[PDB]
């Protein structure tokens, strides 16, 4: 029934309205609850320098009423890893590759928290890099994500030592797209397919090349 919108570029005419009330969730959830004060505008806009015509969202609709969600930014631009948190990668380096997203931003609203929503959202982020050919996703996330990961069947690389971001422990990793991780997640979702993508086509790939 209810499904994961991709949206980006090339077919967010059809999700204006969608946005918005995403960008204000992001707001009440990262900056009202999450309390992640360098975030706040007076808008009531959550939105960064990672939000802009290069950005895709992977959101959870019920109708029109945004449930959850997440986002990927191409890392052959500068990126939220390498131009926030680099010291986080200074292992293994920051990502800077075609094939490379940077995900960041998940969130469930309140209402559907602790229930199927999550794992679909886990699923989500799967199914669409295997669909566009993204091998990794990056992300900057605080540490109690690591067993969420593991237990979602995620591979995960770590790029550096985890360090106090705030007060909390936060690290810079790298996910493996893998179709043998999809292919347990739609079993355990009950669906072969999550994701939902209207409109026109997206050439993640060879956008993030032209990037
Ligand atoms: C991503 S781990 C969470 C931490 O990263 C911070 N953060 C998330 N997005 C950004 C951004 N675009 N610029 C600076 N800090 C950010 C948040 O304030 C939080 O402290």
């Amino acid at each position: 029934g209810h499904m994961i919108h991709a949206i980006s570029a090339v077919n967010r005419h059809l999700y204006e309205d969608v946005l918005e009330q995403h960008f204000r969730l992001r707001h009440d959830i990262f900056v009202e609850e999450r309390h992640w004060e360098t975030l706040r505008r007076p808008d009531g806009r959550e939105v960064d320098s990672y939000d802009d015509e290069d950005t895709v969202y992977l959101l959870a609709l019920e109708g029109r009423r945004v449930v959850g969600g997440h986002r990927l930014y191409p890392t052959t631009k500068p990126s939220m890893m390498s131009e926030v948190f680099p010291h986080l990668a200074a292992v293994r380096g920051c990502p800077s590759d075609p094939l490379i997203w940077e995900w960041s931003r998940y969130f469930v609203v309140r209402d559907r928290r602790d229930g199927a929503l999550n794992l679909q959202l886990m699923a989500a982020v799967q199914e669409f890099c295997l669909d566009q050919g993204i091998a990794q996703v990056s992300a900057i996330m605080e540490t109690w994500w690591l067993p969420r990961f593991h237990e979602a069947g995620f591979v995960v690389t770590p790029l550096g030592l985890p360090a106090l971001v705030e007060n909390a422990w936060t690290m810079a990793a790298t996910v493996d797209i893998r179709r043998q991780t999809l292919d347990v997640l739609h079993d355990r979702i009950g669906m072969p397919s999550i994701v939902q993508q209207d409109g026109p086509r997206l050439d993640a790939v060879a956008r993030a090349n032209l990037c």
